[PDB]
C-alpha cells in the first residue's frame, strides 16, 4: 500500500470529508479506509458518493412536484460549498413558494463556480 496521497487520492479525500450527507460512522471508515489502502480511492470515493446522494434530506410531503424538483436538484448541485446549499435549502423550508427562484439563483452560482 501507498504511504502517501498522490493529487487524485488526496482530492478523494478531500471530497469524502465534505460530502454533506454521510453520517459519521461513513465518514470515519472511507477516511480510514482511504488511508490503509490510497490504491482504492476510486472505489471507495464512489461508494461514498452513492451514499452522500441516497441520503440527501427527504423533500416535505406538502411540496408539489415543482417545489420538490427545485428540492432535489439544489441538493445536488456538484459546485455548490455546503454552506451555500444548506442556505439555500433552508429558504426554500421557510417559504417553499420560493422555490423556482431559489433554484435559478442556485444554478446560476453552481455554474459561475463550475471547474474547467
Amino acid at each position: 500500500a501507498d504511504n502517501k496521497f498522490n493529487k487524485e487520492q488526496q482530492n478523494a479525500w478531500y471530497e469524502i470529508l465534505h460530502l454533506p450527507n454521510l453520517n459519521e460512522e461513513q465518514r470515519n471508515g472511507f477516511i480510514q479506509s482511504l488511508k490503509d489502502d490510497p490504491s482504492q480511492s476510486a472505489n471507495l470515493l464512489a461508494e461514498a458518493k452513492k451514499l452522500n446522494d441516497a441520503q440527501a434530506p427527504k423533500a416535505d410531503n406538502k411540496f408539489n412536484k415543482e417545489q420538490q424538483n427545485a428540492w432535489y436538484e439544489i441538493l445536488h448541485l456538484p459546485n455548490l460549498n455546503e454552506e451555500q446549499r444548506n442556505g439555500f435549502i433552508q429558504s426554500l423550508k421557510d417559504d417553499p413558494s420560493q422555490s423556482a427562484n431559489l433554484l435559478a439563483e442556485a444554478k446560476k452560482l453552481n455554474d459561475a463556480q463550475a471547474p474547467k
